[PDB]
């Protein structure tokens, strides 16, 4: 089950726009409106992707005022992404 | 391009058997024969998955005697996987 859950985590990340969303969130937590604005994605699209990411426990949301603010779920997720980005960058 | 490459990395990991292969390799570097034996996967299957993993630079291979020995590409990959496994395990 552990490895099946890990599989689900990686499957959730296997998408360019979701990676763009994750990366933006690694810079700062954000509302849907802000994510859409920053990434030139529609709010309906962003909401759909976040639902998917949230189901896979890679992003979380908290309520500020009456708005949901999204962030990477926790440090493990942040570390996974930062290490992956770095890995993609260095010479092979 | 960086984020497209990261996308390709995560897409490569989005599979249960490939995760099982990665996890085994995190324990110890291994030949195809050994991976197949340990995971109850066929050698032809294992070879196919490794080609895919290698193309995505998540595993590497070195020659010992006249056999190829596979390992996780490097520490970033190891860290990504270990942090993901841990994330999957802890309470949500
Ligand atoms: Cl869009
Ligand atoms: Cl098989
Ligand atoms: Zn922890
Ligand atoms: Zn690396
Ligand atoms: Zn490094
Ligand atoms: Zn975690």
């Amino acid at each position: 089950d552990t490895l099946e859950r890990v599989t689900e985590i990686f499957k959730a990340l296997g998408d360019y726009n979701r990676i763009r969303i994750m990366e933006l969130l690694s810079v700062s937590e954000a509302s849907v409106g802000h994510i859409s604005h920053q990434l030139n994605l529609s709010q309906s699209n962003v909401s759909h992707q976040l639902k998917l990411l949230k189901s896979a426990h890679v992003v979380k949301a908290k309520r500020q005022g009456q708005s949901m603010i999204y962030s990477l779920d926790d440090i493990h997720v942040a570390t996974m992404l930062k290490q992956a980005i770095h890995h993609a960058n260095h010479p092979k």
